[PDB]
């Protein structure tokens, strides 16, 4: 109910679509300074100033990433690594976080919803929704993370399919 | 108020967008016989007749311009070359035409509306908007216009943006 | 009326538009288990299922047309080649058929009209429209049919436009 | 519901349910004074005399026929030809019989329910279903039947799973 509305209330500006002609096939984050989207979504950013850069590539991690400029870095999204099991928000409502893996409900996951951060009980990212892979009942996630020391780390299960 | 709606009724028929991949980033106008559309705006016409001809080009005036077929002259725009110093309506509301110069008061102006034309307090087409530059807190528009004798100046103010 | 409000019923679920850029150009059917579509019809079918299908053609009957998957085919219109004379139904209000000529009053029938299938009092496909000519105050049509013996039968009239 | 019980009442006396380790595969129909079995099912008769017969072979049709004695003669299904169009009585309801083929609204049909008679109106056996293919919305059935010459058709759709 109400976690809908604060995820659209706080992915309202800094969550930019990707369109190809007319279709939404993901979404790039803007956090810490950096524009991060992934490599199979392919199309033109919906921002006018995002669009005109250069994205520095990474297809092991499956990441671009850009400079974004100090005008716009005060109105990013925040970032943590200090995160216990449990219970997180996410697009689509709930998102559990267990044994160091994230774990989706069924009846959500299309091809389209690539790239929507998920975030917490205080408003940080926590990890960037890339991938999905159906088990059983509920479905498994192949995420990035951060850690402590500061080396992102990509979660990637069995068989999973790009979205 | 009104003014908004005077001009949605006036330029409804006559104006087409251009569209590139399903972003609107430009207007053409169908004005005496003539379909004027500039060059940065680069684009298919979403009108069916008027995208399957062939415009020439000037360069130097940032001008293409073609042939309207005469079942259509009848619904075109009206233009004059009479203008006094004052008001004129345009489709965000209003434009001071002030020494020579157009001039539009800030919040408004981004990438996508050129082309628009500028109307009077009767209905007749005085200037087609092509360029803006922001000065202080007044911006000043690049423009084209017409005279007595009939030659087409194009007003150009310095370090303008084009739109 | 009453008429054209089941045949929207119908056509919600079976007859899907072809996407040109920014508009409608024609209308795929599906009846029998045989995807049909137009030829000078240009786009793309709305459905990604029948999107990958790569189609036959038969350029002596302006159609192209594929084999529709096997789940699809339950979900199919029905076909009839018994047809007496009076009057059938049609997207656009009701058709006429005399003497094996299916025609429509007149001021309805121009581009983004191909492929509409003209039903009847019961539901099942007699024709599809590809197109036709102003017969003075009430407009014939070109369509393709079928007979007693399985033979698909075009009729056109004179100097018919591909619509 | 009132066909079904009809069919339920014709079913407990002349329908014999072929048990495997207790599990219901198949079941043998007892129709015009002649035993009928499929192939593929695989278990024993549940009643003790059909159970011990020698049953001769026919691999093309899926069935394997047999003799009834002559105390049982009339304790048997009657059955016809004769097979216009509209609806069946099967076992889990209705049975719709359009273009020479049998088909049920989907969900049903399952490994074990081969070999119920498909019964009509009057309390005669016109089809023997053995298996078939969901084809989405409605599942084709693959049945033995007979025709106005005397002669055993069997139909067969494509892909179908034998149940």
């Amino acid at each position: 109910g109400k976690r809908q509305r604060m995820v659209m209330k706080l992915e309202s500006d800094k969550t930019f679509p990707i369109m190809l002609e007319g279709k939404i096939n993901g979404y790039a984050c803007v956090v810490g300074g950096k524009l991060f989207r992934p490599m199979h979504v392919e199309g033109k950013i919906d921002n006018d100033v995002l669009a005109a850069l250069k994205t520095k590539k990474a297809s092991k991690y499956d990441l671009e990433y850009a400079d974004v400029p100090q005008n716009m870095r005060a109105d990013t999204f925040k970032y943590t690594h200090e995160k216990p099991q449990g219970y997180y928000s996410w697009h689509h409502g709930a998102v559990q976080y267990e044994n160091g893996r994230f774990t989706v409900p069924k009846g959500v996951g299309a091809k389209g919803d690539s790239g929507r951060p998920i975030l917490d009980n205080q408003g940080r990212v926590v990890a960037i929704v890339l991938g999905g892979v159906n088990e059983g009942s509920r479905t498994a996630l192949s995420v990035v993370m951060w850690n402590e020391k500061g080396v992102t780390v990509k979660y990637t299960p069995e068989n999973c399919e790009q979205w």
